[PDB]
This record gives C-alpha cells, sequence and structure tokens, in this order.
DNA sequence: CGTCCAGTCTAC
DNA sequence: TAGACCTGGACGG
C-alpha cells in the first residue's frame, strides 16, 4: 500500500464508523509483535486521517462512557500487506492483528487491521513519524517546498527513482507510483535526482508527485476485485507488457520506457 | 514438491 | 550495503 490506499483506507474507517458505536477494549493477535492498546470505553468512536503513507486513528468515548478516557490517537504504517476491514464479529480473517467491537444495540461487528506479512506497525502515541515528510496529496505545497529547499541533502545525489521512495521528502511515494510518475514525463528513472529537481524550481516531476497519487484516490475502491480491474487498467507502466524492468540500488523493481539513464547499474 | 515474487527497519 | 522481517500466490519439474 502507498498514499493512496492509506488516503482510501481512512476514508473507509471514517465512511463504514460513522453510525457505528465500539465499546469494550482494544484486542490484539497473540502472534503481533506490535503494543498492547491499553484502551477501554462502554461507547467510543472511531475516525482516521491519511498522512503520505501513514494513517491515523482517533478513539473517541462518548458523553459519560465509562471509565473514564480521553480520546487516543494511535499512528499506523501498513508495510506491504496492511488494510482496514469491518466484518462480523465472529467472521474474523486470518491475520486479523488488531480489533475494535461494536456495541449494541444492532449487528456485533469487529473494525480490523489485517496484516498477512506483519510488516505493518503501530506505535502509541498519535505523532506522525519524525522524519517523514508532508503528504504529497493533503500536504502538496508544503511538500514542495521541503524537497527544494533541501536539494543540497546527500538523498539527491542518488537516481531520482531511489530519491522518490525516501519517505522523508515523497512521504507516499512507492514502487507503483515511481514508475508511473517517472513514466508520464519520461525521465529515465537514473537520472540523478539534484540534476531533475535544480532543473526545476505541462506539469513537472513534483505536480505529478501529487496528481498521479491523487488520479489513483479519484478512482476509489481496493476493498475501500472489480475495484482492482479499475486499477490494473489506468496502470501506464508498472508491470506492463513492452516496459523495461531494472533493479535499483536497493533490490526494488524499477518499471520503465527507454533510457534506463546515466547512473544505471 | 520447489523457486520466485510482491516497505520499512536495523545490525554490520 | 545486506539481510531480516512474513505469508501466500504463480509458476516450474
Amino acid at each position: 500500500p502507498e498514499g493512496p490506499e492509506l488516503h482510501l483506507a481512512s476514508q473507509f474507517v471514517n465512511e463504514a464508523c460513522r453510525a457505528l458505536v465500539f465499546g469494550g477494549c482494544v484486542e490484539k493477535s497473540s502472534v503481533s509483535r506490535n503494543p498492547e492498546v491499553p484502551f477501554e470505553s462502554s461507547a467510543y468512536r472511531i475516525s482516521a486521517s491519511a498522512r503520505g503513507k501513514e494513517l491515523r486513528l482517533i478513539l473517541s468515548p462518548l458523553p459519560g462512557a465509562q471509565p473514564q478516557q480521553e480520546p487516543l490517537a494511535l499512528v499506523f504504517r501498513f508495510g506491504m500487506s496492511g488494510s482496514f476491514q469491518l466484518v462480523p464479529r465472529e467472521e474474523l480473517p486470518r491475520h486479523a492483528h488488531l480489533r475494535f467491537y461494536t456495541a449494541p444495540p444492532g449487528p456485533r461487528l469487529a473494525l480490523c487491521f489485517v496484516d498477512i506479512r506483519r510488516f505493518g506497525r503501530w506505535d502509541l502515541g498519535g505523532k506522525w513519524q519524525p522524519g517523514r515528510g508532508p503528504c504529497v496529496l493533503q500536504e502538496y505545497q508544503q511538500f514542495r517546498e521541503n524537497v527544494l529547499r533541501n536539494l543540497a541533502d546527500k538523498a539527491f545525489d542518488r537516481p531520482i527513482c531511489e530519491a522518490l521512495l525516501d519517505q522523508r521528502f515523497f512521504n507516499g511515494i512507492g514502487n507503483y507510483l515511481r514508475a508511473e510518475i517517472l513514466y508520464r514525463l519520461k525521465i529515465p528513472p537514473f537520472e540523478k535526482a539534484r540534476s531533475v529537481l535544480e532543473a526545476l524550481q505541462n506539469p513537472d516531476l513534483l505536480e505529478l508527485c501529487h496528481s498521479v497519487p491523487k488520479e489513483v484516490v479519484q478512482l476509489g475502491g481496493k476493498g475501500y476485485e472489480e475495484d482492482f480491474a479499475a486499477f490494473r487498467a489506468w496502470l501506464r507502466c508498472y508491470g506492463m507488457p513492452g516496459m523495461s524492468s531494472l533493479q535499483d540500488r536497493h533490490g526494488r523493481t524499477i518499471w520503465f520506457q527507454g533510457d534506463p539513464g546515466p547512473l544505471a547499474p
């Protein structure tokens, strides 16, 4: 999951939990190495917001809910397989690692953080990860300034295709968006990041870092397959017939058309 | 049956 | 840099 999936997941939680009341404890699977969430309330509401490749749940007790409880924030990173589902309480998916349980009246549900591969993480705190840059979807202008004000960073010595995965400057961009972004501008993936960005300061690379992921958000879906067909059809480069692929320095596969670029293996 | 493939995090 | 962290689906023999 990349910024668009985190964004659609936070919309899911807000739409699906809009008229729900949760109650009780926050149950973690016994196999999860993430922290126990110390929260009980007889009546709480769940909402969400996304920032880049992180999502923030707010647990909000209703007026008069017992025990006495302030709102609690949890920040999630999804790794390669995280997601949220709203399921019937006795029909938990495998790998439902964190669960919030509706109170009565009405059918007993569970909102679950589901993560097959368990690369996902959550922290108690509610703070965004120190060091992640602004959200390419929701903080475009801040995101653009943060890159252009710091081209001196050794990060921008690297190929543009690698620079685009560095969550300090491109919070929300991952492996499919870097391929799709670079292909719209026919920028060789192994051009030096500083060269492509100095030449900045007809949409440019930093505008596409916002508008490309925004296109995925507007497709909708992705558990949030018919909806996965829509995505597959949108892709112009990532995994597509007739496209070249190389490994970057960290063993991640960059898809592209044409010139590999000067800094290539 | 097996191999290979799909975002951090941290020990060298 | 390299390996670690995980599960499961696509494929090859």
